[PDB]
Protein backbone atom coordinates (compact mmCIF):
# COMPACT_ATOMS: atom_id res chain seq x y z
CA UNK A 1 0.00 0.00 0.00
CA UNK A 2 1.53 3.41 -0.94
CA UNK A 3 4.67 4.97 -2.70
CA UNK A 4 8.20 5.16 -2.11
CA UNK A 5 8.33 8.28 -3.16
CA UNK A 6 6.29 11.09 -2.50
CA UNK A 7 7.04 15.24 -3.27
CA UNK A 8 5.06 17.88 -1.39
CA UNK A 9 5.91 21.45 -3.93
CA UNK A 10 4.87 23.99 -1.12
CA UNK A 11 5.78 23.67 2.13
CA UNK A 12 6.11 26.98 5.26
CA UNK A 13 6.74 27.54 8.80
CA UNK A 14 5.50 30.84 10.18
CA UNK A 15 7.89 33.04 12.00
CA UNK A 16 3.82 22.26 8.88
CA UNK A 17 3.21 18.49 8.88
CA UNK A 18 3.37 14.86 6.62
CA UNK A 19 1.28 12.20 8.10
CA UNK A 20 3.01 9.01 7.04
CA UNK A 21 0.95 5.91 7.20
CA UNK A 22 3.23 2.37 7.00
CA UNK A 23 0.73 -0.16 6.41
CA UNK A 24 3.18 -2.32 5.48
CA UNK A 25 5.06 -5.41 7.63
CA UNK A 26 8.56 -3.97 7.45
CA UNK A 27 9.63 -0.58 8.69
CA UNK A 28 9.96 1.90 6.81
CA UNK A 29 13.27 3.98 6.62
CA UNK A 30 12.24 7.25 5.47
CA UNK A 31 14.46 10.08 4.50
CA UNK A 32 13.01 13.76 3.78
CA UNK A 33 15.09 16.62 1.21
CA UNK A 34 14.05 19.92 1.52
CA UNK A 35 14.41 22.01 -1.49
CA UNK A 36 14.37 26.13 -1.78
CA UNK A 37 13.98 29.37 -4.34
CA UNK A 38 17.77 30.34 -4.14
CA UNK A 39 20.09 27.79 -2.23
CA UNK A 40 21.14 24.08 -2.89
CA UNK A 41 18.88 21.44 -1.26
CA UNK A 42 18.94 20.09 2.04
CA UNK A 43 19.24 16.95 4.00
CA UNK A 44 18.62 13.87 4.12
CA UNK A 45 16.54 14.21 7.45
CA UNK A 46 16.49 10.27 8.61
CA UNK A 47 13.56 9.05 10.04
CA UNK A 48 12.05 5.51 10.94
CA UNK A 49 8.15 4.75 10.65
CA UNK A 50 7.61 1.31 12.48
CA UNK A 51 5.38 -1.44 10.63
CA UNK A 52 1.50 -1.22 10.81
CA UNK A 53 2.16 2.74 12.18
CA UNK A 54 1.51 6.04 11.26
CA UNK A 55 3.58 8.83 12.20
CA UNK A 56 3.17 12.50 12.21
CA UNK A 57 6.56 14.20 11.43
CA UNK A 58 6.28 18.41 11.86
CA UNK A 59 8.77 20.26 9.79
CA UNK A 60 9.36 22.51 12.47
CA UNK A 61 10.79 19.77 14.54
CA UNK A 62 13.09 18.53 11.91
CA UNK A 63 17.07 19.77 12.82
CA UNK A 64 19.46 17.14 11.59
CA UNK A 65 21.38 18.40 9.27
CA UNK A 66 19.84 21.73 10.12
CA UNK A 67 16.69 23.16 11.45
CA UNK A 68 14.35 24.49 8.26
CA UNK A 69 14.23 28.60 8.25
CA UNK A 70 11.08 30.01 9.11
CA UNK A 71 9.27 32.38 7.57
CA UNK A 72 10.67 30.61 3.92
CA UNK A 73 8.52 28.78 1.57
CA UNK A 74 10.07 25.31 0.67
CA UNK A 75 8.93 21.85 -0.75
CA UNK A 76 9.95 18.32 0.14
CA UNK A 77 10.60 14.88 -1.23
CA UNK A 78 9.96 11.59 1.23
CA UNK A 79 11.85 8.83 -0.38
CA UNK A 80 11.36 5.29 1.88
CA UNK A 81 12.56 2.05 1.48
CA UNK A 82 9.26 0.77 1.49
CA UNK A 83 5.49 1.98 0.45
CA UNK A 84 4.19 4.63 2.86
CA UNK A 85 1.66 6.88 2.47
CA UNK A 86 1.86 10.55 2.93
CA UNK A 87 -0.81 13.20 3.47
CA UNK A 88 0.29 17.18 3.63
CA UNK A 89 -1.60 18.63 6.60
CA UNK B 1 -14.39 2.67 -12.33
CA UNK B 2 -11.92 3.14 -9.11
CA UNK B 3 -9.58 1.00 -7.36
CA UNK B 4 -9.58 -1.87 -5.19
CA UNK B 5 -7.19 -0.27 -2.52
CA UNK B 6 -7.75 3.21 -0.97
CA UNK B 7 -5.89 4.77 1.87
CA UNK B 8 -6.48 7.78 4.12
CA UNK B 9 -3.10 8.70 6.11
CA UNK B 10 -5.17 11.15 8.70
CA UNK B 11 -8.52 10.33 10.24
CA UNK B 12 -9.81 12.22 13.98
CA UNK B 13 -12.67 12.10 15.87
CA UNK B 14 -13.65 14.90 18.17
CA UNK B 15 -14.40 14.01 21.60
CA UNK B 16 -15.32 11.75 9.44
CA UNK B 17 -16.79 9.98 6.62
CA UNK B 18 -16.05 8.07 3.50
CA UNK B 19 -18.12 8.59 0.48
CA UNK B 20 -17.92 5.66 -1.23
CA UNK B 21 -19.22 5.41 -5.17
CA UNK B 22 -19.72 1.97 -6.51
CA UNK B 23 -20.43 2.48 -10.07
CA UNK B 24 -19.99 -1.06 -11.12
CA UNK B 25 -22.60 -4.00 -11.63
CA UNK B 26 -21.35 -6.17 -8.54
CA UNK B 27 -21.40 -5.53 -4.95
CA UNK B 28 -18.43 -4.13 -3.28
CA UNK B 29 -17.27 -6.61 -0.15
CA UNK B 30 -15.39 -3.51 1.60
CA UNK B 31 -12.88 -3.64 4.28
CA UNK B 32 -11.69 -1.18 6.80
CA UNK B 33 -8.56 -1.42 8.98
CA UNK B 34 -7.54 1.53 11.03
CA UNK B 35 -4.00 2.37 11.83
CA UNK B 36 -2.43 4.21 15.23
CA UNK B 37 0.35 5.62 16.05
CA UNK B 38 1.33 3.72 18.83
CA UNK B 39 -0.87 0.39 18.67
CA UNK B 40 -1.56 -2.51 16.16
CA UNK B 41 -4.55 -2.04 13.82
CA UNK B 42 -8.03 -2.85 14.50
CA UNK B 43 -10.26 -4.72 11.90
CA UNK B 44 -11.35 -5.52 9.20
CA UNK B 45 -14.52 -3.72 9.86
CA UNK B 46 -16.76 -4.94 6.80
CA UNK B 47 -19.44 -3.37 4.92
CA UNK B 48 -21.25 -3.75 1.76
CA UNK B 49 -21.27 -1.35 -1.41
CA UNK B 50 -24.45 -1.86 -3.49
CA UNK B 51 -24.10 -2.37 -7.64
CA UNK B 52 -24.75 1.41 -8.94
CA UNK B 53 -24.79 3.01 -5.41
CA UNK B 54 -22.86 5.84 -3.24
CA UNK B 55 -22.47 4.91 0.84
CA UNK B 56 -21.50 7.29 3.09
CA UNK B 57 -19.54 5.79 6.32
CA UNK B 58 -19.08 7.70 8.94
CA UNK B 59 -15.94 6.15 10.74
CA UNK B 60 -17.66 7.37 14.59
CA UNK B 61 -20.18 4.65 13.54
CA UNK B 62 -17.78 1.94 13.18
CA UNK B 63 -18.22 -0.64 16.38
CA UNK B 64 -17.33 -4.44 14.76
CA UNK B 65 -14.47 -5.04 15.88
CA UNK B 66 -14.71 -2.24 18.11
CA UNK B 67 -14.86 1.45 18.58
CA UNK B 68 -12.77 4.16 17.37
CA UNK B 69 -11.32 5.96 19.98
CA UNK B 70 -12.41 10.05 20.12
CA UNK B 71 -9.51 12.40 20.06
CA UNK B 72 -7.50 10.13 18.45
CA UNK B 73 -5.23 10.98 15.15
CA UNK B 74 -5.70 7.47 12.76
CA UNK B 75 -5.29 6.50 9.53
CA UNK B 76 -7.17 3.81 7.65
CA UNK B 77 -7.01 1.52 4.50
CA UNK B 78 -9.87 0.24 2.69
CA UNK B 79 -10.09 -2.62 0.91
CA UNK B 80 -12.60 -4.00 -2.04
CA UNK B 81 -13.21 -6.92 -3.97
CA UNK B 82 -14.11 -4.54 -7.12
CA UNK B 83 -13.42 -1.27 -8.05
CA UNK B 84 -14.75 1.63 -5.98
CA UNK B 85 -14.32 5.36 -5.85
CA UNK B 86 -13.28 6.57 -2.36
CA UNK B 87 -13.62 10.53 -1.07
CA UNK B 88 -12.58 11.73 2.55
CA UNK B 89 -14.70 14.22 3.62
CA UNK C 1 -3.77 15.31 -22.22
CA UNK C 2 -6.23 14.16 -19.33
CA UNK C 3 -8.65 11.20 -19.43
CA UNK C 4 -11.62 9.77 -20.57
CA UNK C 5 -13.33 8.18 -17.37
CA UNK C 6 -13.15 10.98 -13.77
CA UNK C 7 -15.25 9.79 -11.31
CA UNK C 8 -16.50 12.37 -8.45
CA UNK C 9 -17.94 10.59 -4.88
CA UNK C 10 -19.87 13.64 -3.78
CA UNK C 11 -21.88 16.20 -5.01
CA UNK C 12 -24.95 17.89 -3.15
CA UNK C 13 -27.38 21.40 -4.61
CA UNK C 14 -28.24 22.77 -1.56
CA UNK C 15 -31.79 23.63 -1.05
CA UNK C 16 -22.02 22.55 -7.59
CA UNK C 17 -19.96 22.75 -10.44
CA UNK C 18 -17.40 20.86 -13.13
CA UNK C 19 -14.63 22.23 -14.89
CA UNK C 20 -13.69 20.98 -17.81
CA UNK C 21 -10.64 21.26 -19.85
CA UNK C 22 -10.54 19.70 -23.63
CA UNK C 23 -6.94 20.28 -24.31
CA UNK C 24 -6.97 17.90 -27.59
CA UNK C 25 -7.89 19.22 -30.70
CA UNK C 26 -11.02 16.97 -31.43
CA UNK C 27 -14.71 18.11 -29.84
CA UNK C 28 -15.25 16.19 -26.11
CA UNK C 29 -18.38 14.40 -26.31
CA UNK C 30 -19.21 13.98 -22.86
CA UNK C 31 -21.61 11.96 -20.83
CA UNK C 32 -22.33 12.37 -17.54
CA UNK C 33 -24.09 10.01 -15.23
CA UNK C 34 -25.57 10.38 -11.15
CA UNK C 35 -25.33 7.95 -8.56
CA UNK C 36 -27.36 8.22 -5.50
CA UNK C 37 -27.50 6.11 -2.04
CA UNK C 38 -30.78 4.68 -2.44
CA UNK C 39 -31.68 4.39 -6.38
CA UNK C 40 -30.65 3.59 -9.77
CA UNK C 41 -28.29 5.72 -11.52
CA UNK C 42 -29.74 8.91 -14.24
CA UNK C 43 -28.33 9.09 -17.29
CA UNK C 44 -26.31 9.61 -19.46
CA UNK C 45 -26.29 13.76 -19.38
CA UNK C 46 -24.19 14.38 -22.62
CA UNK C 47 -22.76 17.70 -23.52
CA UNK C 48 -20.00 18.86 -25.76
CA UNK C 49 -16.78 20.67 -25.00
CA UNK C 50 -15.15 21.98 -28.27
CA UNK C 51 -11.66 21.60 -29.02
CA UNK C 52 -8.99 23.53 -26.97
CA UNK C 53 -11.56 25.05 -24.62
CA UNK C 54 -13.00 25.24 -21.08
CA UNK C 55 -16.30 24.48 -20.16
CA UNK C 56 -18.29 24.65 -16.60
CA UNK C 57 -21.10 22.38 -15.91
CA UNK C 58 -23.38 23.24 -13.21
CA UNK C 59 -24.80 20.19 -12.07
CA UNK C 60 -27.67 22.68 -10.77
CA UNK C 61 -28.38 23.36 -14.89
CA UNK C 62 -28.78 19.37 -15.61
CA UNK C 63 -32.11 18.98 -16.66
CA UNK C 64 -31.61 16.00 -19.42
CA UNK C 65 -33.17 12.90 -18.80
CA UNK C 66 -34.24 14.49 -15.21
CA UNK C 67 -33.18 17.12 -12.90
CA UNK C 68 -30.90 16.26 -10.16
CA UNK C 69 -33.27 16.23 -6.86
CA UNK C 70 -31.88 19.17 -4.23
CA UNK C 71 -30.97 18.46 -0.76
CA UNK C 72 -29.51 14.84 -1.62
CA UNK C 73 -25.72 13.78 -2.01
CA UNK C 74 -25.16 11.82 -4.95
CA UNK C 75 -21.76 10.65 -7.10
CA UNK C 76 -21.22 11.36 -10.42
CA UNK C 77 -18.94 9.43 -13.15
CA UNK C 78 -18.16 11.53 -16.50
CA UNK C 79 -17.13 10.10 -19.44
CA UNK C 80 -15.34 11.55 -22.64
CA UNK C 81 -14.65 9.97 -26.03
CA UNK C 82 -11.48 11.82 -25.98
CA UNK C 83 -8.76 13.11 -22.79
CA UNK C 84 -10.30 15.58 -20.54
CA UNK C 85 -9.30 17.23 -17.42
CA UNK C 86 -11.78 17.75 -15.19
CA UNK C 87 -12.11 19.22 -11.66
CA UNK C 88 -14.86 19.83 -8.99
CA UNK C 89 -15.50 22.85 -7.62
CA UNK D 1 10.46 13.03 -9.33
CA UNK D 2 7.47 13.82 -10.97
CA UNK D 3 6.21 14.52 -14.29
CA UNK D 4 6.85 16.48 -17.63
CA UNK D 5 2.74 17.41 -18.22
CA UNK D 6 0.72 19.00 -15.41
CA UNK D 7 -3.44 20.62 -16.46
CA UNK D 8 -4.71 23.16 -13.92
CA UNK D 9 -8.44 22.95 -14.57
CA UNK D 10 -9.56 26.03 -13.29
CA UNK D 11 -7.39 29.38 -12.73
CA UNK D 12 -8.91 33.00 -12.20
CA UNK D 13 -7.68 36.14 -11.54
CA UNK D 14 -9.64 38.57 -9.38
CA UNK D 15 -10.07 42.39 -10.90
CA UNK D 16 -3.26 32.48 -8.58
CA UNK D 17 0.14 30.91 -8.21
CA UNK D 18 1.84 27.42 -9.49
CA UNK D 19 4.67 26.12 -7.05
CA UNK D 20 7.14 24.24 -8.99
CA UNK D 21 9.45 22.00 -7.91
CA UNK D 22 13.02 20.77 -9.98
CA UNK D 23 14.10 18.29 -7.85
CA UNK D 24 16.25 16.92 -10.64
CA UNK D 25 19.94 17.83 -12.09
CA UNK D 26 19.08 19.52 -15.33
CA UNK D 27 17.34 22.65 -15.37
CA UNK D 28 13.43 22.87 -16.66
CA UNK D 29 12.79 24.57 -19.64
CA UNK D 30 8.83 25.07 -18.71
CA UNK D 31 6.16 26.19 -21.69
CA UNK D 32 2.50 27.11 -19.98
CA UNK D 33 -0.65 27.69 -22.54
CA UNK D 34 -3.65 29.26 -21.04
CA UNK D 35 -7.15 27.53 -22.62
CA UNK D 36 -10.40 29.64 -22.54
CA UNK D 37 -14.24 29.18 -22.41
CA UNK D 38 -14.38 30.81 -26.00
CA UNK D 39 -11.60 31.81 -27.33
CA UNK D 40 -8.47 29.81 -29.03
CA UNK D 41 -5.35 28.80 -26.39
CA UNK D 42 -2.51 31.43 -25.13
CA UNK D 43 1.02 30.92 -25.20
CA UNK D 44 3.55 29.45 -24.83
CA UNK D 45 4.67 31.12 -21.93
CA UNK D 46 8.13 29.88 -21.57
CA UNK D 47 10.24 30.26 -18.28
CA UNK D 48 13.25 27.93 -16.96
CA UNK D 49 13.27 26.35 -13.09
CA UNK D 50 16.76 25.95 -12.46
CA UNK D 51 17.98 22.15 -11.07
CA UNK D 52 17.33 21.14 -7.51
CA UNK D 53 15.23 24.60 -6.81
CA UNK D 54 11.40 25.64 -6.42
CA UNK D 55 10.37 28.22 -8.56
CA UNK D 56 7.02 29.86 -7.96
CA UNK D 57 5.04 31.40 -11.31
CA UNK D 58 1.85 33.81 -10.82
CA UNK D 59 -0.45 33.99 -13.33
CA UNK D 60 -1.00 37.49 -13.05
CA UNK D 61 3.11 38.25 -13.64
CA UNK D 62 2.83 36.06 -16.74
CA UNK D 63 2.95 39.13 -20.00
CA UNK D 64 4.80 37.39 -22.81
CA UNK D 65 2.89 36.08 -25.45
CA UNK D 66 0.11 38.73 -23.48
CA UNK D 67 -1.28 39.16 -19.88
CA UNK D 68 -4.26 36.92 -18.87
CA UNK D 69 -7.06 38.95 -18.80
CA UNK D 70 -8.76 39.96 -15.10
CA UNK D 71 -11.91 38.57 -14.12
CA UNK D 72 -11.80 35.38 -16.05
CA UNK D 73 -11.86 32.21 -15.98
CA UNK D 74 -8.93 29.78 -17.71
CA UNK D 75 -7.15 26.56 -17.78
CA UNK D 76 -3.44 25.91 -17.58
CA UNK D 77 -1.91 23.19 -19.07
CA UNK D 78 2.29 23.19 -17.84
CA UNK D 79 4.53 21.27 -19.84
CA UNK D 80 8.40 20.25 -19.16
CA UNK D 81 11.31 18.95 -20.94
CA UNK D 82 12.43 16.94 -17.26
CA UNK D 83 10.07 15.54 -14.44
CA UNK D 84 8.45 18.11 -12.10
CA UNK D 85 6.32 18.58 -9.50
CA UNK D 86 3.57 21.30 -9.87
CA UNK D 87 1.30 22.51 -6.77
CA UNK D 88 -1.55 24.90 -7.79
CA UNK D 89 -2.04 27.59 -4.90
Amino acid sequence: IGRTCWAIAEGYIPPETVCILNAGDEDAHVEITIYYSDKEPVGPYRLTVPARRTKHVRFNDLNDPAPIPHDTDFASVIQSNVPIVVQHT
